[PDB]
C-alpha cells in the first residue's frame, strides 16, 4: 500500500527529475526545473536559445506566446502534477504525530507552498486542490493564492528543521524564511499592495541564520557542491543531481551539456548540446561598455589545425587574451564566467539574426568539475546540484527592501560584490544597479523574468534589450505579457479556470 519513505523521496525528486510527460517532449523535457527556467530565462535578457526551429522557441524568445503555447502547457502540468503527488502524501499522513512524519509533512507542505508561488509569480492564479481526489481543481487569484502561500509557510515553520539542520537536500526554517521574503518582495506584484519591510524582516532571518557566503562564487555551480562545505554552507535549498542516477533526465544536465558545445575547453561532459548562449545584454551586466569585452579580432584567423585539445586551446585563447579567467579579469568580477575564445568556434557578443549557437558568448557559469580536483561519477551526466536557493538571495533581497523603503543599501549589495571580489564598489544604490545585480548574482538560475516583472522592466520601454519583443535592438510588448496565459488545454478542461487578461 502506501509506502511513506518512496512518496517522500519523489516528492524533493521531482524538482531535479522526470519520472506529467506530455507528446511530443524528449528526455527530461516535462521537468519541474527546465519547464520553470526556460519560462523565466529564455524570454529574458539573459539568454537564447540556439534553436530557434524547435516549436515555441520563437514564441518564448520574443515574449509574443499564447495561449496554445507548449512550453506554457508544459510548465504548467509539471507544477499541477507535482501538487497532485505533494495532496496525495499529505492526505495519506494525516494525522501522524511522529517527530519524522511532522518534519515530512512540514517539508511537503513546503514544497506545495513553492510550487504556488511558481503559479503565482508565472500566472497570477493557480488550479488550487488541497487534496488528492477527482475534484476539478478551484481558481486561486492573486492575492488570496499570496495570503494562502504565506500562511503554509507561517504554520509549518515550527515543525522544520533549524537552519543548517536538515539532511543536505531537504528544506529548513531558513529556506521557509527565503520563500516568504522573495513572496513580501514581490507582494507588491502578487497584491497591489507592497511590504518590503516585511521582505527586509525575514531576509534578515536568513542572513541572521548559520548559512554563510561562499567564499568562492564558481564554487556553488560546480560537481562537488553538495560536499564542498565552502558551498554548502551557502546552500540554503539543493536539488540533489548525481550523474549515474539523475544521468540525463535532471535540471544540470540541462545547465551543463546545454550551455556547451564540442571544442569548448573543459566541456565538462562527452555531449554539448550548443543551445543556450548569452545575450548580448547579459554580457553588459558586467562590461557596461561592449567594447571593453575580451574578443578575438576579426582580422585575425582561427586556425584549422592545432587546436584539438584544451591546451592548445587555452594557448591560443591565452595569446590573444580570451580565456574565461582572462574575461574574468577584464570584467573585475568573479561571476563574469562567460567564453569568447576560440574553443567551438568564433563567437559574436552581438547578432542580427539567430542563426546558432555561437551568435552569442557562451555561458560557463556551470561546470561538472569538482573544487576539489577529484573524479565525478559520470563522463556524460553532472553531479553538479542546482542551488536553487542560496543565502546570496537574501543580502540582494534585503538591499532591494531597504532601497525601496528609502534608506542605504549600499552594504548589502558589497557584500555580494566583495565576495565576488569586484574591483567596483557600489557607492550609491539605484533602480539600474540593484536590476542590474541581480542579473550578475543570479542569471542563469531561472528568476530572471520574475525579477523583471517586479522592476516593470520585463514587458515595458523601461529597458530594451537585443532580440527583446521580436526586434534584434529590442522593443516592447503588450503589458498583459507579464503573466503567461492559462494553457488553452486546460481552459477546456477546467470551466473553473479562467484565461488571464489580454490573451485570445
Ligand atoms: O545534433 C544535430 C541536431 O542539432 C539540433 O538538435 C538540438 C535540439 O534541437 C535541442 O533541443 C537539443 O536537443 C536535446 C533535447 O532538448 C534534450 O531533451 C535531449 O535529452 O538531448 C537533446 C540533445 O541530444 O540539442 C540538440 C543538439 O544540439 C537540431 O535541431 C537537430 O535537427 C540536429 O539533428
Ligand atoms: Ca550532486
Amino acid at each position: 500500500s502506501f509506502d511513506q519513505q518512496g512518496v517522500f523521496v519523489k516528492g524533493y525528486a521531482m524538482l531535479g527529475v522526470t519520472g506529467p510527460d506530455l507528446d511530443g517532449q524528449d528526455e527530461g523535457e516535462s521537468g519541474f526545473y527546465r519547464t520553470t527556467f526556460n519560462c523565466n530565462e529564455l524570454p529574458t535578457d539573459e539568454c537564447l536559445w540556439a534553436w530557434q526551429k524547435n516549436q515555441d522557441i520563437p514564441q518564448l524568445t520574443s515574449i509574443s506566446w499564447s495561449p496554445s503555447s507548449q512550453r506554457t502547457e508544459w510548465v504548467y502540468v509539471r507544477l499541477g502534477y507535482d501538487i497532485t503527488q505533494y495532496n496525495f502524501f499529505l492526505d495519506q499522513t494525516e494525522g501522524m504525530t511522529d517527530a519524522e512524519t511532522l518534519r515530512q509533512r512540514a517539508e511537503i507542505r513546503f514544497l506545495r507552498a513553492l510550487h504556488y508561488w511558481y503559479f503565482l509569480d508565472l500566472f497570477g492564479k493557480a488550479p488550487f486542490k488541497e487534496h488528492f481526489s477527482n475534484d476539478l481543481p478551484v481558481e486561486k487569484k492573486g492575492t488570496e493564492l499570496y495570503t494562502y502561500i504565506q500562511n503554509e509557510l507561517n504554520e509549518i515553520e515550527a515543525d522544520m528543521y533549524e537552519p543548517r539542520q536538515a539532511p543536505f537536500g531537504r528544506a529548513d526554517k531558513a529556506a521557509n524564511w527565503l520563500l516568504r521574503a522573495r513572496l513580501y518582495l514581490n507582494a507588491g506584484v502578487y497584491t497591489g499592495q507592497t511590504d518590503y519591510a516585511k521582505a527586509e524582516e525575514y531576509a534578515s532571518k536568513v542572513i541572521g541564520s548559520a548559512y554563510k557566503l561562499c567564499t568562492n562564487y564558481s564554487e556553488l555551480f560546480m560537481a562537488d557542491n553538495d560536499e564542498n562545505e565552502n558551498a554548502m554552507q551557502e546552500i540554503i535549498l539543493p536539488i540533489r543531481q548525481d550523474g549515474v542516477k539523475t544521468r540525463n533526465y535532471g535540471g544540470s544536465t540541462y545547465l551543463v551539456c546545454g550551455t556547451r558545445v564540442a571544442g569548448m575547453p573543459r566541456m565538462g561532459t562527452t555531449n554539448g548540446w550548443s543551445c543556450i548562449f548569452a545575450r548580448a545584454a547579459m554580457v553588459q551586466k558586467f562590461f557596461s561598455n561592449l567594447e571593453d569585452v575580451p574578443m578575438l579580432p576579426a582580422d585575425v584567423e582561427i586556425p584549422t589545425k592545432g587546436l584539438d585539445t584544451d591546451e592548445q586551446i587555452d594557448a591560443f585563447d591565452a595569446e590573444h587574451g580570451i580565456r574565461t579567467e582572462d574575461m574574468i579579469k577584464a570584467a573585475g568580477d568573479d561571476r563574469a564566467l562567460l567564453y569568447s575564445g576560440v574553443g567551438g568556434g568564433r563567437r559574436k557578443i552581438q547578432t542580427d539574426a539567430i542563426s546558432g549557437f555561437t551568435d552569442g558568448l557562451s555561458i560557463v557559469k556551470w561546470q561538472n568539475y569538482r573544487s576539489d580536483g577529484k573524479p565525478v561519477s559520470h563522463a556524460t551526466y553532472p553531479d553538479t546540484d542546482i542551488p536553487l536557493f542560496r543565502l546570496a538571495e537574501a543580502y540582494l533581497t534585503r538591499a532591494e527592501a531597504i532601497f525601496r523603503q528609502g534608506g542605504d543599501a549600499t552594504g548589502d549589495i558589497n557584500e555580494l560584490r566583495k565576495r565576488a571580489n569586484c574591483t567596483r564598489k557600489v557607492q550609491t544604490v539605484t533602480e539600474q544597479e540593484l536590476i542590474d545585480e541581480w542579473a550578475r548574482e543570479f542569471y542563469l538560475e531561472g528568476r530572471r523574468r520574475s525579477d523583471l516583472v517586479r522592476f516593470g522592466m520585463f514587458t515595458t520601454n523601461k529597458y530594451l534589450w537585443d532580440w527583446k519583443g521580436g526586434a534584434m535592438n529590442g522593443t516592447s510588448v503588450a503589458s498583459y505579457y507579464n503573466k503567461y496565459p492559462i494553457p488553452v488545454s486546460d481552459i477546456n478542461n477546467n470551466r473553473n479556470m479562467s484565461q488571464n487578461e489580454g490573451y485570445k
